[PDB]
Parts: structure tokens; C-alpha cells; sequence
């Protein structure tokens, strides 16, 4: 019942197969037998497809596979056996897969990878995923023997009971290691074994409240780790300080991320300057998303973080209930160039303290997207302290109408006012602008002369008339989809002499011929410039298809 295309890609997915279909051929390049009910794979089921490159067997109900089932798949590059019922793995399955690049064994109920190294013959392996949520409980030294370099290694071990020291040490290089660990018990041992190989370590769902640092029993070496991320972790202010002590081993770390974590303030954590980490090495990017701090009144005089972020260039603290960045802290972020405080609780009065006289000295880009700002004039006035600011994003803030006169940072060339509920644009917006986004608002027209404007985004508004071409003599990009445009003045787009891209779709274009002639002809001569396709109101026919005699 399977169907193959002309390139040997065959689909046998979501059938009710209870066994590998018979009559497979050497012409098959890809076989998808996922979501079936193939309980057993025998000695000869896959012997005929010797040229197979891709074999997907996800979520079928495989519980038994004969040891030599893959003997003729010497050209196989992708094998997905994830989410099946394999409670035991056999080294025999992989012995003949010399061309294998991707192997997914995750989601099967085995407790360990077995007593025999499974991957020594997989010399070309690039991606390996293993483990499960409830049963994988031990990682052994023999587990990764034979593997030298991997682009991605994912180990799901939420129920881990034991990690044999040095298990991960035999791997020479790992570009991205993803570890699902529920407890911090083996973190020091694991960390010690990946110091020479891992370039990006990602730790998921780890409760690190009990984590405590101790120098590692390993020889000194230059670690290639550049990125470290924690996803869904639980920390205490004390354990966080302990984690920072690991930085001494990863001197090239440049980026750190904390997503969906929770930080608990002990309330007794009174560390001396001796045990407190105040240096952050070469970390230049810090990204925090959805951080939950239960009781902030349980933290001490957090001034150590001031010396911690002095060299950081990019900081993101998104959707974490931030309502204030104290002035003294802002003054210490001397190297900061990009600051994103999207989806927080910032209001003008507190932003005024956050952006005090010498705050964020080097700042070039400030994102205050989804906050509680109400006045564009007051916001611009407050930000005059940021002398080097060139880009400002205040989108998704509910602003009252803007006035005719406003003060803004002198170098500001980018301003995002998308989704701010504005009904009119006034001269509050400066002529220094090169990029303006006023999309998703309630605008009925646009008449602002912005001589240096290179990009205008005004999609999702209520314009019934295209803004005058003379308003943007050097415009490169115009986005005006989803408005209420029915026509355009003859020759208008040819007057946008620098135009490179334009979005005109989702508008009720009137394709009656003694009117749509110019637009249809322009679209035919400028297909490269159009993004999306303008369609006629009613028929839904592409505007370009219309030809007026
Ligand atoms: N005086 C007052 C007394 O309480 C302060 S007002 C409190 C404000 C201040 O919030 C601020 O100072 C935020 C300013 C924005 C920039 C923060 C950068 C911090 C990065 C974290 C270090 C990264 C190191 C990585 C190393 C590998 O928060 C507030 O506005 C109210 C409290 C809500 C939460 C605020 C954000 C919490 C920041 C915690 C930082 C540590 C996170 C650890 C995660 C595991
Ligand atoms: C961020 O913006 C600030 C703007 O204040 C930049 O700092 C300012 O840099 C200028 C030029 O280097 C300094 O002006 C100089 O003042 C002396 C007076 O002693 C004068 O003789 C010179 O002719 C010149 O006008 C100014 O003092 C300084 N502002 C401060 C901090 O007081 C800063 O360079 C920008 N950061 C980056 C990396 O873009
Ligand atoms: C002006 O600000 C706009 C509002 O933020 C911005 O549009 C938004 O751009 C982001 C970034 O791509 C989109 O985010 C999408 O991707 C993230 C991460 O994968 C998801 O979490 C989001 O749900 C979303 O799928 C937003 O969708 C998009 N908002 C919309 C609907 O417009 C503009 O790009 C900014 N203008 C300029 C010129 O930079
Ligand atoms: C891989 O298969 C070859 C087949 O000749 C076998 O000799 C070898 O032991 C297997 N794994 C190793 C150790 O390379």
C-alpha cells in the first residue's frame, strides 16, 4: 500500500502495517514506516533495499529487531527508531551502518544502552539522541566508545541513578550537547568530562537548588565551550553563585541563556566577599526569558551583579516582571550595546530612573516592546540620556495620541511603533529616521515627509489611499499589505526610484480594466520586487494576470 515518488522516496506512514511490507526494492532511497504497528522486524525484511538512505520508523510498536536486520543498509544515513517499545538495544544492529549520520533512539523504554558499545562502527555519525523520561537510569564508560566527533548529542536522563565518571570524556568534539537531568547530583562529574569537547551545553529541567561547587579533579585544559543554556531549571541565590564558580573552567564562554527558570531567595544566604563570584570572564551575551523570582525580598544587597555585567554587550530579560532597572546598576553596564526588556512592567516614572544621566552609556539598541508605556513624548524625553542610541522599539505599548513636537535621541534612525493603537502620525516622529514601523495600528493615512526613510512598514492599517510617493524619495522597502487599497495613482511605483521590495498583498484591489492597467503592468515588470501576490477583490485572481486592452 506504500507509494513512492520518482526519486525513490516512499511513504508507508500511518497505515495499519503489522510487519515491514514485502517486495521492497533497491530503487528505494527513503522509507517512512512511522506510526504503524510493526511489532517485529525479522532477518530478511529489509534485505532488499540495499540503497536505502533514510529509514523512519518512529512510533510504530517495535519491540523486537533481529540482530542482523540492518545488514544490507550500508548506505543508510538516517535512522529514526524513536518512541518505540525497544527495552533492550543490540550492538549488532549498528555494526553494518557505516554511512549513518543521524540516529534517534530516544523514547524507548531501555534502562541502559546495554553491556556492549553500540556505536564504534558509526564513524560518520553526526547526530545521536538517546534516553527517555522514566527508565533510562545509567550511563556507562563503554557507552560512547568509538565516537570521535558529533554535531549533536542529546541525552534524556531525567530518571538517571548513576553516571560512571569519564563516560563522556572519550568523545573528542561535541558541537551541541543537550542533557535532560532532573537533579544536580552528577553535574560536577559530567561537567568535568566535557571540558575539552563541548562547544554548547544545554541543560534541561534540572533542579539545581542543591548544587554546590568543588574544584574538579581534572587536568587544566582550554575548554571550547562558547555557549551555556539552562531551560526549566530551579535555582537558589546560593546555588546560582555556586554555578558561577564553574566559569573558571570555561574561559571562552561568550553566551549564557536561562529560559523558564525559577530562582528562590534563601533568605539566609549571607556570603562573604570571598565565596562570592564577581567576574564573568568573556561572557558578552546574557539572555533571560520568563524568569520567576518568588520572593525577591529574600535576597541580600545584590551589588555583586554590578561587577558581573560590566563587560556584557547584549542583555535580554524578557517576560520576567521587570519594573525597574536601578540607576546605579544601569550606570555599571558600561559595555552594553543592546538591551531587550520586552514583555515586562516598565512605566515612564521608573524608566526615568532606569535610564538616568549616565545609564547604559554605550547603548545603541533598546527594546521596550510589550510594556506599560503610555506617552511617546515622555518616553522620548526620558531617553535623551542615551546619547548613542540609534534604534528604539516601543511596539506593543498602548500609547495615547502623539503630539506635534517631540524630543528623541539625536542618532535615532530606527523606530518601531507597531501595535501601539495610534490613529494618526504627527511630526513627533523625527526626520532623522531611516526605518519606521507603524504596522498593525488604526491609521487611515500617512502624510509625513521623512526624507531619509529607507523602510516603511504600515501593513495592517486602514489606508484607502497609498501615501504620496514624494514623501519617501529614497525608500527601499514599503510594506502596505492588509489595508483597504483598491487602486493606486498611475505611475506611482516608478516614482519610488530606490524601491527594492514591496508588500501589496491582502488588499481589495479593484481589477476592473479601465483602472487596474498600470498596477497589473507594473507588477509584471517588477515581479522580483513584490513580496507575496496582490490579488483581485472577489475573484481572488492575481493582479498580475490581468491584461487590459
Ligand atoms: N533596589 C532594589 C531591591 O530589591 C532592586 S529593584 C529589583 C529589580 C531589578 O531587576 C534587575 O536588576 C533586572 C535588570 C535587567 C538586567 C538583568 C541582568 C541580570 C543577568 C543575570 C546574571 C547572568 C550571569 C550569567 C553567568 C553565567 O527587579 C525588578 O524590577 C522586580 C523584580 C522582578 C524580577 C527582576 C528581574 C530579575 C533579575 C535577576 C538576575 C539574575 C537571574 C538569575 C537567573 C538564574
Ligand atoms: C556614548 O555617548 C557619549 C556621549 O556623551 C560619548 O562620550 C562623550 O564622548 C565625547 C567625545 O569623545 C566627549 O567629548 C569631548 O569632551 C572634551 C572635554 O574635555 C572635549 O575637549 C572634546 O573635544 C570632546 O568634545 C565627552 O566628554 C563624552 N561624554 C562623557 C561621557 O562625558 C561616548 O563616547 C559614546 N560611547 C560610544 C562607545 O559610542
Ligand atoms: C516591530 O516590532 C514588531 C512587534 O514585535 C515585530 O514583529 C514581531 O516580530 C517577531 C520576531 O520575529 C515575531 O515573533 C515570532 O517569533 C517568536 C519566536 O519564534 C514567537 O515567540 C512569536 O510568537 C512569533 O511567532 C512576531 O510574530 C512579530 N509580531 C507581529 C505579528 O508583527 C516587527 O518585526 C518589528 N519591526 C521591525 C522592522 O523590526
Ligand atoms: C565494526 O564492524 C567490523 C566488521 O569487520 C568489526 O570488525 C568491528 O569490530 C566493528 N566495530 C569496531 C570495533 O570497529
Amino acid at each position: 500500500s506504500l507509494s513512492c515518488d520518482a526519486s525513490g522516496v516512499c511513504d508507508g506512514r500511518s497505515r495499519s502495517f503489522t510487519s515491514i511490507p514485502s517486495g521492497l526494492t533497491a530503487a528505494m532511497k527513503s522509507l517512512d514506516l512511522s506510526f504503524n504497528k510493526i511489532t517485529y522486524i525479522g532477518h530478511g525484511d529489509l534485505r532488499a533495499c540495499a540503497n536505502l538512505q533514510v529509514l523512519i520508523l518512529k512510533s510504530s510498536r517495535i519491540n523486537t529487531i533481529e540482530g542482523d536486520a540492518f545488514y544490507s543498509l550500508g548506505s543508510l544515513e538516517h535512522l529514526d527508531l524513536s518512541d518505540n517499545h525497544l527495552s533492550s538495544l543490540s550492538s549488532s544492529w549498528f555494526g553494518p551502518l557505516s554511512s549513518l549520520k543521524y540516529l534517534n533512539l530516544m523514547g524507548n523504554p531501555y534502562q541502559t544502552l546495554g553491556v556492549t558499545s553500540l556505536f564504534p562502527n558509526l564513524t560518520n555519525l553526526q547526530t545521536l539522541r538517546i534516553g527517555n523520561v522514566e527508565t533510562f537510569s545509567e550511563i556507562r564508560r563503554i557507552d560512547f566508545a568509538g565516537l570521535t566527533s558529533l554535531n549533536e548529542l542529546e541525552i534524556k536522563a531525567l530518571s538517571l541513578r548513576n553516571y560512571q565518571s569519564q563516560s563522556l570524556k572519550s568523545i573528542r568534539d561535541i558541537h551541541h550537547l543537550t542533557l535532560h537531568l532532573s537533579e544536580s547530583a552528577f553535574l560536577l562529574e559530567i561537567f568535568a568530562d566535557i571540558l575539552s569537547s563541548v562547544r554548547y551545553l544545554e541543560l534541561r529541567d534540572t533542579n539545581l537548588a542543591r548544587f554546590q561547587f568543588s574544584p574538579l579533579p581534572v587536568d587544566e585544559v582550554s575548554s571550547p565551550m562558547k555557549k551555556l543554556a539552562f531551560r526549566g531549571s530551579v535555582l537558589t541565590d546560593e546555588s546560582f553563585n555556586e554555578l558561577l564558580k564553574l566559569l573558571r573552567y570555561i574561559l571562552e564562554l561568550s553566551e549564557v541563556e536561562f529560559d523558564d527558570c525559577t530562582l528562590n531567595g534563601l533568605g539566609d544566604f549571607n556570603p562573604s566577599e570571598s565565596d562570592v563570584v564577581s567576574e564573568l570572564g568573556k561572557v558578552e551575551t546574557v539572555t533571560i526569558r520568563r524568569l520567576h523570582i518568588p520572593q525577591f525580598y529574600l535576597f541580600y544587597d545584590l551589588s555583586t551583579v554590578y561587577s558581573l555585567l560590566e563587560k556584557v554587550k547584549r542583555i535580554t530579560v524578557e517576560n520576567s516582571k521587570v519594573f525597574l532597572v536601578p540607576c546605579s546598576f544601569s550606570q555599571h553596564l558600561k559595555s552594553l550595546e543592546f538591551l531587550d526588556l520586552s514583555e515586562n512592567l516598565m512605566v515612564e516614572e521608573y524608566l526615568k530612573n532606569s535610564a538616568c544621566k549616565g545609564a547604559w552609556p554605550s547603548l545603541q539598541t533598546l527594546v521596550l516592546s510589550q510594556n506599560h508605556l503610555r506617552s511617546m513624548q515622555k518616553t522620548g524625553e526620558i531617553l535623551l540620556t542615551l546619547k548613542n542610541l540609534t534604534s528604539l522599539d516601543i511596539s506593543r505599548n498602548t500609547f495615547h495620541p502623539m503630539p506635534d513636537s517631540c524630543q528623541w535621541p539625536e542618532k535615532m534612525r530606527f523606530l518601531n511603533l507597531s501595535s501601539t493603537g495610534i490613529r494618526v502620525v504627527k511630526t513627533c516622529i523625527p526626520q532623522t529616521l531611516e526605518v519606521l514601523d507603524v504596522s498593525n495600528n488604526n491609521l487611515d493615512s500617512f502624510s509625513l515627509f521623512l526624507p531619509r526613510l529607507q523602510e516603511l512598514y504600515i501593513s495592517r492599517n486602514k489606508l484607502k489611499t497609498l501615501p504620496d510617493a514624494s514623501l519617501f524619495p529614497v525608500l527601499l522597502v514599503m510594506k502596505i499589505s492588509r489595508n483597504q487599497l483598491k487602486s493606486v495613482p498611475d505611475g506611482i511605483f516608478d516614482r519610488l526610484t530606490s524601491l527594492q521590495k514591496i508588500w501589496l498583498h491582502t488588499n481589495p484591489w479593484d481589477c476592473s480594466c479601465p483602472r487596474i492597467d498600470y498596477l497589473s503592468r507594473w507588477l509584471n515588470k517588477n515581479s522580483q520586487k513584490e513580496q507575496g501576490s496582490a490579488k483581485c477583490s472577489g475573484s481572488g485572481k492575481p493582479v498580475r494576470s490581468i491584461i487590459c486592452p
